[PDB]
């Protein structure tokens, strides 16, 4: 999931981004 190191908001959805994974 994107919530591994990056910074996002609580309750985000694991959405495959350009860097492999990103917060929806």
């Amino acid at each position: 999931c994107p919530d591994a190191v990056y910074t996002c908001r609580p309750g985000q959805t694991c959405c495959r981004g350009l860097h492999g994974y990103g917060c929806c």
